[PDB]
């Protein structure tokens, strides 16, 4: 939620910029900050979109090629924060600790994501502060199938440049 650093996302189809809560989700907001430190999600795709529900990105290229990423961090999840539309959360695997790179951007509220009774759900760290419109644009592409992966944009919506803002 409201938490410190500021990153802005430029993509192919504008640009987003993300207000991250390093009270709430230190380890999830420090990992983030170290990929886009990096340059680790320049040229990155949101390679997954499913409109009413969530965009995702952060690990795939333009061919669909995966980077290697660092290792997996703990589930954050148990934070209180909720996955509400305009937040941006952790997406994972099986193991509640499998998370690395990737991440999604809620564009309803998904309740059925969030830390209880049933699951322990996925990481919340931090919101959009500007650019919803152009979460809802991404979300709403035409996709198609690559591989093994679904609702994959037919033109790839490209992550040209991450940084964290003064």
């Amino acid at each position: 939620a409201k938490g410190d650093p500021h990153v802005l996302l430029t993509t192919s189809a504008g640009n987003i910029e993300l207000e991250l809560d390093k009270q709430k989700a230190p380890v999830s907001v420090q990992n983030f900050v170290d990929y886009v430190n990096s340059g680790f999600y320049n040229n990155t795709t949101f390679h997954r979109v499913i409109p009413g529900f969530m965009i995702q990105g952060g690990g795939f290229t333009e061919q669909m090629q995966q980077k290697k990423p660092n290792p997996p961090i703990k589930n954050e999840a148990d934070n209180g924060l909720r996955n509400t539309r305009g937040t941006i959360a952790m997406a994972r695997t099986a193991d509640k600790d499998s998370a690395t790179s990737q991440f999604f951007i809620n564009v309803a509220d998904n309740a059925f994501l969030d830390h209880g009774q049933r699951d322990f759900g996925y990481a919340v760290f931090g919101k959009v502060v500007k650019g919803m419109d152009v979460a809802d644009k991404i979300s709403q592409v035409p996709t198609h199938d690559v591989g093994p992966y679904q609702n994959v944009p037919s033109k790839p919506v490209v992550i040209l440049s991450a940084t964290v803002l003064p």
